[PDB]
């Protein structure tokens, strides 16, 4: 997103 | 997977 | 914490 | 541990 | 940076 | 590297 952001949901999804 | 493993695919998916 | 947050302390502690 | 390794336990513990 | 922050640039650079 | 690998060096360098 810059920074690598780790979203929760399970599984973790990393977005820049 | 223990260890948190970050798989490539984009987006990154973290699994224990 | 959502997002996986990595706190410093060493050792790093990850919390959702 | 080099590489940053994320151990499961919860909470995640990162060690070099 | 505390928290481990992952900056984008590629390659990712983690700073406390 | 697939998987996101975090190399030590400081600063941490993440490579797919």
């Amino acid at each position: 997103v810059a920074k690598l952001v780790f979203f929760a949901k399970a599984a973790i999804i990393g977005l820049m």
